[PDB]
This record gives structure tokens, C-alpha cells and sequence, in this order.
């Protein structure tokens, strides 16, 4: 590969490339959604604004009707026109194939009418405004002419090698350590939008540890990093590395990192025991030791520190029911529960005098999180809870997470920047996790609460700020009381870039895109990074 025509990117590939199935983004190579398959809309989180992508236009034309207008001249990478047929199919395939993640949309979407050649009217039986916003940016459009005779088992389990999407890149090749994306010269976006991605190839690289990426970035072997990297001041000073902010904290906030708790494991089943753990943990020690202040500690509700979310901040609820770092309070609660260290080994036993210990886990190689769960474990040990950190490889970590096979688990997959605070509370409480074996959408510890479901629906169905503020407070109160998830800090939108080959990266001063290619972020304008960068030579 001609080096000056190629973009080396990493930070999102933590298992060997083997799946490009748009229906299973948890297993698909990052960029499957974004580079290959495309959404109806982008959402710009910096300005809280939707940007029509495959759609030309979309709007609510009544309380329960949403009219979508598709652009003309859209085409699949194989030459076949992309039309409203494909959008209808993308939704209707999940009617019979209930195993598809968004099959439940048909509980509140009633039908999709064909208005004209490229216009659809979505008619809703139950207008869930908040979740619809997320569906508009996250649902990839798939080609009817390819998927329409696939069995449900194929739809859900097929690797989908050499995926046929509509996007600006297709898959050229792949191996244990990489997926090579090649530019689609016929991408509809070039003619219709005037957007021309500059890299001829994007090599998505896999490493076994963040530490490996350091030397690659130092030597200009990596162009675009979405790895957490330590020692950023030295990277910038000595290797000309660029970041979003010129100075500290260097990094945008991306999501809420916190601990999901297995509520079916004694004594993690005890709500007050989970509250004790919350009081025990010192997020500032993580902020300084793991991140050298590139992140900030989370408010107790875990609400991202962003105007779109914080206008609903339940200050009175947090003042009343919130937790903070206070080991005295944690120990008070533990003593009241009867968890006492009778045998004087520093570890509390349960009420029957039986010793117990727990694990906390993160992916191996995620170096900042390894340090973070060491810190968390040590805090818990300081109040007599025997907790040991464990570092499964990413694949085992993910299976532990999705299947709810853990004691404590550090995660941030579902608490990311979005068009609605509903996605946060859904990421925490996702009711369907309880009776499903695997959950990919949140509530990974399978916390059950019938009251919470009704409140999520209330929030979902509202478009009035006063009502939204009201429901957010009720949801936050239950979060703070039962703590199925303990919010600790806002993890960074890790971005550093080398200018050895590519320049004009987006920055605070020139915020033309959010330069993040993790799955979920291409549609949060990560894709627009590719149109702005310039080949130095
Ligand atoms: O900071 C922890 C690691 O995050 C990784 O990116 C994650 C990201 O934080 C979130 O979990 C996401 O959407 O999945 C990503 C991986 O595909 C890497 O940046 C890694 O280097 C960090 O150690
Ligand atoms: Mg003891």
C-alpha cells in the first residue's frame, strides 16, 4: 500500500476480524456501520443537530406520523439503486424475524406507507419520540436484494464476508491483526453531497495492548488513534501528535464509565450493599492515577456533563439520595447489614461468619481500565470488601458482560453521547436484559424493576421539557437507591493523531467532525473526519 494514500487507524478492533454483519454490531468489525452500511441521519453531538444522510429530509407531520424523504441517486456498492424499498425492508424484516434487536419497534410502529417514489410515512401506534431519534442514526439500511431470502439464522449468525453496503468504503481484505477498507470510487456521496473521502485505503489495526499503539504513533505508523494513550503531553511535545484540545484535558468526554453489578450474586443482591460500595469508591484517585486529569469524575447520577442532558439534571434528587466518596458511610452501612470482620483478617465476612470475595473485571490491554479497576478494588478492600481485579481478553470480557457472567464489571458501552438522555437511562436499566440470556443494550447485571419500565416508557413518549425533567428525576431516584450501575467518571473520547502523512484533523478550534471511529460513533459525525483530512504531500 502506497503509504501516502493510506490511513492507518486503530482503537476499536479488539478481536480478530471475522464478522461484518450489520444486524450484530457487537461482533462486527468497527466501521461496518459507518464505512460500509449507512444510516438515515447523522447526529452532531457538539451542536445537538441532525444531519440528513441517506435521507434528504425527515419530520413529524403530526403526533404519530413521521415522513421520511430519501435522497435521489443513492446506490449500493454493487451498483443496484438504494431506494425506499430498502428502507421499508430494513424495518419490515424485523416483523417476522423477532430475534433482530429492533424487532420490538413493531410494538409501537404500526405501518409504513409509500407516499411516492422516495417518500415514506411512518405511522405509529405509540409514538416513542426519544427512541426514534436513536433509531434514525443507529439503524443501518440494508439491501433488500441481498437479504430478502435469508433465514433468520443467516440474518443473525452469518459472517457476511465482503459486505455489500452503500458506504464510502468496502472491505478489500482482512487478517488476524487488521481489516483493510478500500475506497468506493462510486460512492453516492461524492456526486450527491460533494463529499470525497481522501484515503484510498483505511487500514483498521488491532493490537494486544494500548502500549503497542504508543510506538506506532511515535513512529508515524499509526495515523488515527482511538486508543487510550498515556503520556500525552510528551506525545504532543516530542512527536508532533495532535489532540482535540491543544492543552489539558486534551480529550472530549465520550460516555459514563461505571460498575454494572450482578444482582443475582449474594451479597451484591442487597441494594444497601451496592450503596456501600458506591460510598467506598474514590473516583478522584482514578482521575489522577489512571488519567492524569484527562477525565472528570461523574456526578452520582452519571449524567454526561453536556447542556443537552444537564438541562434535565435532577439536582434535588441528587442532593437527597446521591452518594459520594466517604468510607465512613460505607463502613456504617456494612456494619448495619451485619458484614463484619470477626476473624480480623481485614476482610468482612457475611452475617453467618462466612468469608466471601468478589471479582471486578475489564479487558486485558485496556491499560487505563486495568489501573482503574485496581484502584476500585483497593478502595473496596479499604472498607473490608475482598475484591480482586481480573483481566479477561476482550472477547471473554464481552461475553461476560453481555451474558451477565460477572460479579463487578467496569463498562461504558451504552452510556455514550446521544441525541437523548433516554438512551442513558435505557443503557442502565434496559428491561429486556432480565429474561434474555444475552443483552447487548444495557442492564448487563439484569436488574429488575417494574416501576422503572413504566418510567422509561414515559420518558420515551414525551417531547415536553417539563415532563422530561420530571421523569428523569424519578428514574434518577431509583438509580441512586438501588444502584444496579455505579457511575464513576466520564471516559474520554480518545483521539490522538500523527501528522506524518495526514493533516487538518478536526480540533476544538476547527470542530468539523468528532474524530471517533468506535462502533456507534461514525453516525455521530466520525464519518466526516474522512472528508476533512488532507494528505500532507
Ligand atoms: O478507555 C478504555 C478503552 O476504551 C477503548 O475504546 C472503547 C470505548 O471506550 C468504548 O468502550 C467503545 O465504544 O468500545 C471501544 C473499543 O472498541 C479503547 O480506546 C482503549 O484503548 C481504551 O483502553
Ligand atoms: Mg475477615
Amino acid at each position: 500500500f502506497e503509504r501516502n494514500k493510506t490511513l492507518y487507524w486503530g482503537g476499536a478492533l479488539w478481536s480478530p476480524p471475522s464478522n461484518w454483519n450489520p444486524f450484530t454490531p457487537w461482533n462486527a468489525v468497527a466501521g461496518t456501520i459507518g464505512l460500509v452500511y449507512e444510516p438515515l441521519f447523522l447526529y452532531d453531538p457538539l451542536n445537538d443537530k441532525f444531519e440528513p444522510w441517506l435521507a434528504e429530509k425527515g419530520e413529524w407531520v403530526s403526533n404519530n406520523e413521521y415522513v421520511l424523504t430519501l435522497r435521489k441517486g443513492l446506490r449500493w456498492q454493487d451498483g443496484v439503486p438504494l431506494t425506499a424499498d430498502d428502507v421499508v425492508f430494513t424495518f419490515e424484516i424485523a416483523k417476522k424475524y423477532t430475534g433482530i434487536s429492533y424487532s420490538p419497534v413493531w410494538n409501537w410502529l404500526g405501518r409504513i406507507e409509500r407516499v411516492d417514489e422516495r417518500t415514506l410515512k411512518f405511522v405509529f401506534s405509540d409514538p416513542r419520540y426519544q427512541e426514534w431519534k436513536q433509531m434514525l442514526i443507529n439503524t443501518p439500511i440494508v439491501p433488500k436484494h441481498i437479504w430478502e431470502n435469508k433465514t433468520e439464522e443467516e440474518v443473525l449468525q452469518a459472517a457476511n464476508e465482503n459486505p455489500v453496503g452503500s458506504g464510502p468504503y468496502y472491505v478489500e481484505s482482512w487478517a488476524d491483526d487488521r481489516c483493510v477498507f478500500k475506497k468506493n470510487g462510486n460512492w453516492w456521496g461524492i456526486r450527491e453531497l460533494g463529499y470525497d473521502p481522501k484515503p484510498e485505503r483505511i487500514v483498521e489495526l488491532r493490537v494486544l495492548s494500548n502500549n503497542v499503539a504508543v510506538g506506532m504513533l511515535m513512529k508515524g505508523e499509526l495515523d488515527w488513534s482511538n486508543f487510550f494513550l498515556p503520556g500525552v503531553p510528551v506525545l504532543k511535545k516530542a512527536y508532533g501528535i495532535v489532540t482535540w484540545y491543544e492543552n489539558a484535558p486534551y480529550m472530549l468526554p465520550a460516555n459514563t464509565a461505571g460498575i454494572y453489578i450482578n444482582v443475582n450474586k449474594y451479597p451484591l443482591s442487597i441494594p444497601e450493599f451496592r450503596r456501600a460500595m458506591a460510598y467506598a469508591i474514590n473516583p478522584e484517585k482514578i482521575v489522577t492515577r489512571a488519567y492524569e486529569n484527562m477525565v472528570t469524575a461523574a456526578n452520582p447520577a452519571g449524567i454526561l456533563p453536556l447542556p443537552g442532558y444537564m438541562k434535565y439534571y435532577p439536582k434535588e434528587v441528587v442532593d437527597k439520595y446521591g452518594f459520594k466518596y466517604d468510607p465512613e458511610m460505607a463502613k456504617k452501612i456494612l456494619d448495619e447489614l451485619g458484614f463484619k470482620d470477626v476473624n480480623k483478617d481485614g476482610f468482612r465476612e457475611d452475617p453467618n461468619g462466612k468469608p466471601f470475595k468478589l471479582t471486578i473485571e475489564c479487558p486485558y490491554g485496556w491499560t487505563d481500565w486495568m489501573v482503574s479497576i485496581q484502584s476500585i478494588a483497593e478502595d473496596l478492600v479499604k472498607v473490608g470488601i475482598n475484591v480482586e481485579p481480573k483481566y479477561p481478553d476482550y472477547s471473554k470480557y464481552a461475553d461476560d458482560l453481555y451474558g451477565g457472567k460477572f460479579d463487578l464489571i467496569l463498562n461504558n458501552f451504552t452510556t455514550g453521547v446521544s441525541a437523548t438522555i433516554w438512551s442513558y437511562f435505557n443503557g442502565v436499566f434496559y428491561p429486556d436484559a432480565v429474561e434474555s440470556e444475552y443483552s447487548y443494550s444495557g442492564n448487563f447485571g439484569k436488574y429488575a424493576n417494574p416501576e422503572v419500565e413504566t418510567l422509561l416508557d414515559e420518558l420515551n413518549r414525551s417531547n415536553d421539557d417539563a415532563k422530561i425533567k420530571e421523569v428523569v428525576a424519578k428514574l434518577s431516584e431509583i438509580l441512586l437507591k438501588d444502584l444496579p450501575f455505579i457511575p464513576l467518571w466520564y471516559n474520554g473520547a480518545w483521539f490522538q493523531a500523527s501528522e506524518a502523512v495526514w493533516t487538518n484533523w478536526p480540533t476544538e478550534k476547527n470542530p468539523y467532525a468528532v474524530p471517533i471511529g468506535w462502533n456507534g460513533w461514525w453516525q455521530l459525525t466520525g464519518i466526516k473526519t474522512l472528508f476533512g483530512i488532507e494528505a500532507k504531500h
